[PDB]
């Protein structure tokens, strides 16, 4: 949260290229990097707009902006100290110290799954946006989870339809 | 499959505008009508093509076309079976009919969720290529939870890891 208004605004002007006073998805997605010279998964710049917009206007003001900015200095925060061998990818290995350091006990078995469905460069080393993705992702999935998780055991009864209302609670 | 050979040879040419010998992705999009006036959905044309595709080439071959053909035909005589107000959009009580008609029982309200999920145009009204979508994703899940379900009693317990294992489909 270190820098002021007046950097924050300069550059919020700046990414906000047609000055209508609001930053689409299309703008913070040029603005933003994933390391690997592809544009930054569109899925997860929406995903990030919509959770810093609360007046429904498919986009971010000035004042939600200076959030978006926080949420993303964060993520990369997170993302260089789990990156070990500092390749600006997360392996496997990496991704099961990330996920641990969140407070998830997963197999290993299981770290493949994410890999595999969450990596858009399909060579098993995650870039930056993807590890935003799998993570929103995941987090939504256990809020779902723990709805319905009564005793928090980590096993749940469900019926045909309830698991079908969940794999579309996505 | 009532045309002859001749008939979708002819018809696997115009659509193979490259003329690579291989119905692409793309090719295939163009071929296709939803009714709605915009492109077929994407997905559901990778699905189709991937579900005909067995060289890998991410596309499909004459043989493999007349199955695509085929395919297509089954389902928009499906469509204008349930379509039943003659509207070219299935609504939620269409919807009902349909899968109803497949064999699934489902909850009234579950229908709900299917449309919102599936509805690319967001009014309610279900176009051809989001009621295959929908379908060939239900047919996929169904699959998965009977995977499960060794009792085939409707009713499954899951782990957490489970679940998120098999919610990534
Ligand atoms: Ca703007
Ligand atoms: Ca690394
Ligand atoms: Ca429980
Ligand atoms: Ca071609
Ligand atoms: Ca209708
Ligand atoms: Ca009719
Ligand atoms: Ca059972």
């Amino acid at each position: 949260a270190l820098p002021d208004q007046s950097f924050l605004w300069n550059v919020f002007q700046r990414v906000d290229k047609d000055r209508s006073g609001v930053i689409s998805d299309t703008e913070l997605q040029q603005a933003l990097s994933n390391g690997t010279w592809t544009p930054f998964n569109p899925v997860t710049v929406r995903s990030i707009i919509s959770m810093f917009d609360r007046e429904n206007k498919a986009g971010v003001n000035f004042s939600e902006f200076t959030g978006v900015w926080k949420y993303i200095t964060d993520w990369q925060n997170v993302f260089r100290t789990y990156d070990r061998d500092n390749s600006g990818m997360i392996d496997k290995n990496e991704l099961k110290q990330a996920l641990s350091g969140f407070g998830y006990r997963l197999s290993d078995q299981f770290h493949d799954i994410l890999i595999r469905k969450f990596d858009r460069q399909g060579r098993g080393q995650i870039a930056f946006d993807d590890f935003i993705q799998g993570c929103i992702v995941l987090q939504r999935l256990t809020d779902i989870f723990r709805r319905y998780d009564t005793d928090q055991d980590g096993w749940i009864q469900v019926s045909y339809e309830q698991y079908l209302s969940m794999v579309f609670s996505i």
